[PDB]
RNA sequence: CCGGCC
RNA sequence: CCGACCC
């Protein structure tokens, strides 16, 4: 058989039954109302887009760039459970992520249980073996050409990476996939590279649902591409005359990571949302398997309850008429009304990184905001944000230079803002003295 | 204070008075930010996930520039400060009462439901506009601008309904001589209008359907002049070829919203699940009253908390009741779908005995003609009837030169989809077209 | 005063007086009747261009590259007394083209006179000359703020660069402006960097002419430019977020030369018109001032002469019954019944470049092409076509004072035979291949 | 031989026979290279540079896949390939009888030097085909790829202008139940035709102005039909939008291009050189005779000859004698041009002395008005489905006033306002 | 304004 | 595969 699906980003999206399987299926739906741009929703109006479009384009995006490679180089006759595989991995693009998207993993989970140690590539992979062994889907990926022992480790090796912590430099630490078909890790998740379908394709969304403008076209990018060997190792590598569209992809990176990813109100909010979401982590829970009540915190250990882990929480706390949830539903509503926390003031620490993970961010910020530098009384809980999170890329191989056509390299960490509100003019009086006090004690910021 | 701006990507930099962010920045209208427009095509449609919110800021920026454009053209109207603040406020009413899903709720939820209670959206738009002046004190700041809610208020209210009420002006907020600025964004006789406008738009940006509609220039080219007998907005300008293209992508993605196959039967089960779980959800209003699911429309201040949210508050439920109703959902995330038993085509329907059309139905599709067996409640039969071109187009008279140039189907699926009931279905359907009325 | 010029690709070029003046004279409507691509409309159909519109978005070009430089950069006085002279320095950039354009100095005046230096920049300075003294428009120059004295100087080096030749590295060898006006030189004609207008203009009517995809978008690179020292003196730069663009222009740029300017039958053409020209050079004569008979090869050593010597020569050969114009017009008519010149072979030696300008290169080809390289008999009429005519010079800004970042074609033509001539081709291929420095 | 290809800006690759590049690479049709399309549009439009080359080149691709479409899509109406190569050919040779600046030589020029002659270049169009044919030994080829001569060459020039004589079938060239393929390249009653599609997206390439209309869907949705009584070529499907913003299209390069006040002044005074010098330039025909510019119609051989390039041979003449002709040339190199006085609604050959009433009426008006007067009038629907301009010679800025005061009262009184 | 449709 | 070479 053969599904299709549009959408309005890459089109047609072909897709074959084992992934819709294991795509139309309760565990990715959910995706469906975690919103993959969170924190812009109460600041760019037009960003409403779903983690859908998303995985969408990326599968589209990973299967025109898988295919378009080996009828252009049909020299190693590679084999459909290696895409299948990939596809799979693919499809989690950003499946890990749980309410208010990148901020389960980025600033809900770590902050929350800081002793745990959970990345949601793994969890993205963990899912997916939760979906393949719940759905019964490997029968028929053994019967359609697929074998776990192999195809199973290729696909988690390529949605997380090494899976094992083995230190040798000169060795392939990777057995999940022979190295016979290397070039093919580097085409749904690549980390080093830097040449991913998933920035392809949310960069595309994230453009079309906020009307900026995108000027890059991947299908020339994919259209010329082949596996080429640079240095004893084989690397996909694209043509000399392509330069201006990867350009073209960076500069459209740059724009979208700076204009919304770091926006100002648009981390508030997020900051005030994520906050008011984890401080109600124990006792407005989910049940698991088992029956057993862990809750989002702790959702991270079981997937039956991480499936019920959606934006509705957020509006769980808003219309909600319990005593101990009355402080979230009262945020939310300073949230509504207008009452926003006005930000002032920036920095970026120049010092390594911080010692603790997050816990520590807060008391010395909280420490730092008093200080003696000539309004009256004096607060303790005001916000701090910390966001922590000319293409430099040697894949421009010719394909009729065997091992050649380099191009010679193509020619040539946290930020802290803070927010004080007591009052319409002595905020902004408090919020430049605390500005100063922390400035001043920011590790000489 | 001064205007503010939101950036839109239908009509980017909507900038408006600060009456209308008063109007905006409101829980009744915030509510709205859950509240897709094409609501249950987002199960077949991927990206048609817009909220209301957008399509408020949006008709509310649209009926202000048809207003300024009006103004400027013709100084003989005298436009006056009441005149738009009224009409800003009753264009942010675009959709203003809906409720979860938007018009899957009054279209085939409430009147499916109970079908003795009337639920038009433009009377619920009007009691939560009502309750929103009256919660926000909002009656105070328009006094503070210079407009008269005692008669701005009723204008509003008429736009956002219609009819305030001898065939001699019913509505009874303006009088004779603003003609033509009830028809800005309702303009129920006409067909086209700023909501139908903008809506197309923001539709057709997040849906892929190809909309070659400029409705600046069309803003642009705005006069007033006399139709038949009394003053209609008319379009200065020979825009046919234009709103003929206008017509067509309309029609194309009207037809669009109005989902085929998978879209209609997905809605179809949305709607049956919420009303099986009607009884396992309650929604707490105003003084510590709780109203059912379905009678929450009799109280504003409990319909202000009226999202798309009661959905999940199915998905997150645990309560024993609602759990065959929690599965009817599940029924739409995995791939489990029943097909449609099929359509046919047809006044002899109103908002009364539409809940026991299954059931004649069920008198065709079960015991039919050489028919053994494969007998149940399975149908959940759907009507759609809702609510060339042939345009109506409603400085001394005679210059209106016009030029020269139903029932949905009887869509019933089958709740159960087994493969050997496909036969019988078949059978089915043939039996009942050939028997009740169509073909 | 106040022009406005539609031209396809800059659609509406806004001109001032000045350059109204300078355009509405006989040696500017001389352009008129120019290609662009000479030996190209006879193989590209819609490549009937002139020279004319490619010298207005010239202009145009310049002019708007050197008018946004001191709005965004008012550090170096730019003033309506510069503007106005580059302008006109780019709309005389070409203005002593002769027929069919750059094969009139690429391969007509060597072979015709290969004693005598030309190039068609000279003949741009010689005619803008005779255009300053006959028309009149020093007058209108002092009008409207220039002075001819040095400003003439000015735009004549410009088009040219050093009048005279110093024998100092470090010297500023331009009387027109001051260092302080470096960057001037850097927007008609450029010989390092390669982004100049002329570049730009010329793409872009070739891409437009010729259906190929025009990736570059100079208006982007216009908006974005900045006048930067480099290397003790100033350079016009561009933002760092354009090397994709300008990698596109690159490309467009030899996509465009590998296309056209180096197409077989265009070049086969191009020889076939010259040898037209040559033949015919003795019996035609153009008269200028005083009645003085200057032939085709010599109406380049006055101007008003070399005014009326336009493509129309070609059409003047071709309606010809003049006896001795006889073979010219045959050779013509054999470019209408498409009797061209079969072509086979292009290979280049590594042996530096030709000796002399054109003499020698036809005769030794032809001698040489002779030898026994393993049909029959011999024959000397073989032509020889010799064209002569990466990113690391484009300099741009880093960040929000910033940095940078961190040949000859020979090809032959026989045309005995269907047969023969292809086989005298292959041998006389050999032949020169092992001859000219084993090429 | 085999097919040959050219690219076009507009059409892209344009496939043609080797029957059609072999009348092609010809001189009589080569000959269009040096007509401009636009003709005196040029001076006004710089970048409206192209010639009736291409634009022939393009009219027979169009009409080429037209008729392809029809033959593959209808099976029952028997098209073969004769027939598409005669629609192509005709397609190819609709506008060999342009002279120089195209519709200026005939709709302004031939009635001012010849009126007792009624000549459209439609029937220069055949008389140029057949010159072509009869020289160029085209009867031999047209014979070895299948075409019959005798009835085939016939029905190429029917296509060209038309029935050459009970109102039963006057064509002779096909039988009556192929009643569509004579207006699917001219098509002078329904109005649509490859040659208006072609000329109309050349057009909008070279103004800047925007082309809507898709001629590729057209072309895959036509289909042959009844209407009234006999087979007519009609849109299957509905393109109403499409065809109406072609029609738009049309509209809008008709009025802006078409009709410029400078082109057509630009036109009057390249016509008022040209009949100056019609008694002083010498064409040599056939049989070494000497046809002037208005006699040079009535024979092919000089007429092959008559191109834009005598403008460019007037500009540049030393004898006395075309003086006065080279001089009013010499106008448009300074863009002196005759000034406008006013406008006015109501054959050419009658019109030839319509100055000689206006300097009846201009002069004494409530010579120099005759001077001044160079008055140059120039003067869907049934479609199946699913001004006077009184150039002003004395540009004085004085007697401008005098001259429109005296245009004006001659407009009012005559039979106008 | 004689190469604007403001 | 002489108005193209890969659109
Ligand atoms: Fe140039
Ligand atoms: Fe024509």
């Amino acid at each position: 058989t053969m599904k299709v699906i549009n959408d309005p980003i890459h089109g047609h999206i072909e897709l074959h039954p084992l992934l819709v399987r294991i795509i139309d299926t309760p565990q990715f739906q959910r995706l469906r109302y975690i919103k993959q741009l969170g924190g812009g929703y109460y600041v760019f109006p037009g960003a409403s887009h779903n983690r859908f479009e998303h995985s969408l384009g990326v599968g589209y995006l990973a299967g025109c760039l898988v295919h378009a490679l080996g009828e252009k180089q049909p020299e190693l006759q590679i084999s459909e459970r290696d895409v299948l595989c990939v596809q799979i991995a693919g499809l989690c693009h950003d499946l890990g992520h749980g309410p208010f998207s990148h901020m389960f993993d980025g600033r809900f989970i770590p902050l929350a249980r800081p002793e745990v140690k959970w990345t949601h590539e793994q969890g993205s992979v963990m899912m997916f073996e939760h979906l393949i062994n719940s759905n019964g889907i490997k029968p028929v990926m053994e019967q359609y050409g697929l074998i776990p022992e192999e195809d199973i480790c290729f696909i988690k090796e390529q949605i997380v990476g090494p899976l094992e912590s083995p230190v040798e430099d000169s060795l392939w630490p990777y057995k999940g996939r022979p190295e016979n078909k290397s070039f093919l890790y580097e085409i749904v998740s690549n980390k080093r590279n830097g040449i991913d379908v998933d920035k392809w394709d949310y960069f595309a969304r994230d453009c079309h649902h906020l009307g900026i403008q995108n000027n890059f076209d991947y299908k020339r990018f994919i259209k010329f591409a082949r596996v080429c060997e640079v240095d004893n190792e084989l690397r996909i590598c694209a043509r000399d005359k392509e330069v201006g569209n990867l350009y073209d992809m960076f500069h459209t990176r740059n724009s979208l990571h700076r204009r919304a990813y770091q926006h100002k109100v648009g981390n508030i909010i997020d900051t005030m949302i994520t906050d008011a979401f984890l401080k109600a982590d124990d006792y407005i829970e989910i049940t698991g398997a088992g029956g057993k009540k862990y809750r989002i915190s702790t959702a991270i250990d079981d997937m039956e309850a991480y499936t019920k882990l959606t934006d509705n929480i957020f509006l769980e706390i808003l219309y909600s008429t319990d005593p101990k949830l009355k402080d979230a539903r009262e945020i939310l509503k300073q949230i509504e009304y207008r009452n926003l926390f006005k930000y002032v003031g920036e920095t970026q620490p120049t010092g390594q990184i911080k010692i603790k993970r997050e816990d520590y961010e807060s008391l010395p910020k909280e420490v730092a905001s008093a200080k003696p530098k000539v309004v009256k009384l004096k607060a303790e809980d005001f916000i701090v944000d910390v966001i922590n999170m000319p293409i430099d890329h040697v894949s421009f191989y010719c394909k009729t230079a065997p091992n050649r056509a380099i191009r010679i390299t193509k020619n040539q960490e946290q930020l802290i803002r803070v927010y004080c509100k007591k009052v319409d003019r002595k905020s902004l009086y408090a919020a430049r003295q605390y500005f100063v006090q922390w400035c001043a004690d920011r590790n000489f910021t």
